[PDB]
């Protein structure tokens, strides 16, 4: 493909973290450009899987989804090269910020950006399956982008059944996923509600102190997290709409983005 790069076009500079693989800060030499590089650890994740992740990322083009720049797929070790985001993941960012700078209007701006990305995936027949603040990245001037290594192809809106034995992040996971391993764009909507709660609390852990093995049983009986201190009523109403028991009663991402755009532009 046009995406293929020579391995010697990039040089590694720093390690950022690991694992199923490692992520490096590197340099694209001809352009003197700082980039991010994801590598495949041998032998953790299967190879065809990794390569398919790259294939899918080739079709993605949106200001709030992390942009692919090139791949190395001819020989091991394999690389996926993307744009570099200066300020790391959104969870640590919220936990460590100056709240006088990162104020209410900024929180609205962040939600608007993320929902724009999800509206795009909704139109293009993709699902994410691990939406959470830990998987969003931050740049200068409160720019936010969603990481997209785990996208799956799925017509809007059919259902994907996860593999037997899979383990989920329980406090972000929709009830139909917890009980029957079923995922759709509506389970992405549920998880988005939890992400909004993360943003409103500047990165607190959800359902504090509540034993994981009882979460499902509470959701069945209509327990939901309470309205956070300082959270606007309309935003909380949006949260609660995202957490309706029946998937078809939950709003679409186009509606959610419309609502946040209006709130942002009115503030």
């Amino acid at each position: 493909d046009k995406w293929e790069m020579e391995r010697t076009d990039i040089t590694m500079k720093h390690k950022l973290g690991g694992q199923k693989g490692e992520v490096y800060e590197g340099v694209w030499k001809k352009y003197s450009l700082t980039v991010a590089v994801k590598t495949l650890k041998e032998d953790t994740m299967e190879v065809e899987e990794f390569l398919k992740e790259a294939a899918v990322m080739k079709e993605i083009k949106h200001p709030n989804l992390v942009q692919l720049l090139g791949v190395c797929t001819r020989e091991p070790p394999f690389y996926i090269i993307t744009e570099f985001m200066t300020y790391g993941n959104l969870l640590d960012y919220l936990r460590e910020c100056n709240r006088q700078e990162v104020n209410a209007v900024v929180l609205l701006y962040m939600a608007t950006q993320i929902s724009s990305a999800m509206e795009y995936l909704e139109k293009k027949n993709f699902i994410h399956r691990d939406l959470a603040a830990r998987n969003c990245l931050v740049g200068e001037n409160h720019l936010v982008k969603v990481a997209d290594f785990g996208l799956s192809r799925l017509m809007t809106g059919d259902t994907y059944t996860a593999h037997a034995g899979a383990k989920f992040p329980i406090k972000w996971t929709a009830p139909e996923s917890l009980a029957y391993n079923k995922f759709s764009i509506k389970s992405d909507v549920w998880a988005f509600g939890v992400l909004l709660w993360e943003i409103a609390t500047y990165g607190m852990s959800p359902y504090p102190g509540i034993d994981l093995s009882q979460v499902y049983e509470l959701l069945e009986k209509d327990y939901r997290m309470e309205r956070p201190e300082g959270c606007p009523e309309k935003v909380y109403e949006l949260m609660r709409a995202c957490w309706q028991w029946n998937p078809s009663d939950r709003p679409s991402f186009a509606e959610i983005h419309q609502a946040f755009e209006t709130m942002f532009q009115e503030s």
